[PDB]
């Protein structure tokens, strides 16, 4: 009903090269602010604007540099000066002063050279256990997103055709395959449990779908798999009557 | 959250062949009913369920059957011996007698018997004339979903991974490619529009993604062609700096 755009939750800067975040807000709101999120402070503010052409530095706003030619959009740039390893930058709007800030989703812009590590991640869902079934009457739908790099994901389950949350039981952040190296992988899983009567329609349908932040159709690949660009990747499953 | 949970918005029915439509609610109703929709009345009753193990006939109750083995489900069958075209299913619960009905999102059942005539769409986004750019500071993106049988397509737009709706324009309904034709396939358009300040930015990523109801991993696939699974068919394009 709108709110605030900004960029995508998760961007790819390569060392010295320039990024520009978009924030754009149809609550017709006059400020905007930008803040960057540092493990100690927590968020701290870069750039903040008042009125259209104006833009106030914060303590940081070393590095980084803003526009507002118009009173919906407030770019966020961030050069190649800018020298963080990565952060979490967080846009906002209010209605001026010290009214009442609202905010983006955010978006972690992670700074990495090199670019081969980077693998989209594969899906697969497993289908619950008659033990279950016959037991609690339930249905628990298992997915596994593995073999992804960076752990740029987000993963979401789709019911039927619409996205549902009850029975929804996500891992809080995707873990390395092999703690142990640093070129690791990771792998996400999340279950969705419904009710058993309802997995045994062979109408009903589940999908386990997993969005992937990688590169842009701009970024140059090298290699010789098919670039690791932004992109979709589900599991599905129908339901079985036993 | 809580609500009512029906089959998917669109299902396939060969005919002479036995189909159930699932109906689950969370919300501890005792009241379940099941109408249909037809052309003059409007909305009309099939089964009603007070209670559970009880179910009481509607006027049209010929050819369907229904159970209530627990209190959350109340599941609709549609025999071979229904002999509909094709109809509208609308699933609902209340607290009981005549308090308040809450209604599911409904369900079209489409009845064919040419399942050689299925097909998914094909997704294409087409990015916005430099002209538009330069004339109205605005940019419009046109999605097209052409080619599928029948028309059981949902169509939505993802902006930088979520899901948008201001800005978004999408046909009423989907269009015989050849209304001359019968066994024609269907089309559908809609479009995002977007400043031109955020189209520009080469980080932005633009997704038309077409949700498409079709044949369940169960069903049996005679063709040699791929077939026609319920499945997500998308089209997507990066910002493009002038």
């Amino acid at each position: 009903d709108g709110g605030i755009t900004q960029s995508p939750k998760y961007l790819f800067r390569k060392e010295g090269q320039n990024v520009t975040l978009s924030c754009e807000q149809n609550l017709n709101h006059d400020a905007m602010y930008w803040y960057r999120q540092d493990p100690g402070q927590g968020l701290r503010l870069i750039y903040y604007s008042q009125i259209v052409n104006d833009f106030q530095k914060g303590d940081i706003a070393e590095g980084y540099s803003v526009s507002r030619e118009k009173k919906e959009s407030f770019p966020l740039t961030v050069t190649s000066a800018q020298k963080n390893p990565t952060a979490f930058y967080l846009c906002a709007s209010s209605i001026g002063q010290m009214n009442e800030q609202y905010f983006g989703p955010g978006t972690r812009l992670t700074v990495l050279e090199d670019l081969k590590n980077v693998f989209p991640p594969e899906v697969a869902v497993f289908e619950p256990s008659e033990a279950e079934i016959s037991h609690t009457q339930k249905a628990t739908l298992v997915c596994l997103a593995t073999g992804f790099y960076p752990d740029h994901v987000e993963l979401s389950w789709w019911v039927n055709g619409k996205e549902v949350h009850s029975g929804v039981s996500t891992d809080p952040q995707p873990l390395k395959e092999q703690p142990a190296l640093n070129d690791s992988r990771y792998s996400l899983s999340s279950r969705l449990r419904v009710s058993a009567t309802f997995w045994q329609n062979p109408r009903n349908h589940f999908r386990c779908q997993v969005q992937f932040y990688g590169l842009s159709e701009n970024d140059e690949w090298t290699q010789d798999r098919a670039k690791p660009v932004t992109q979709i990747v589900s599991a599905e499953a129908w339901g079985r009557a036993d």
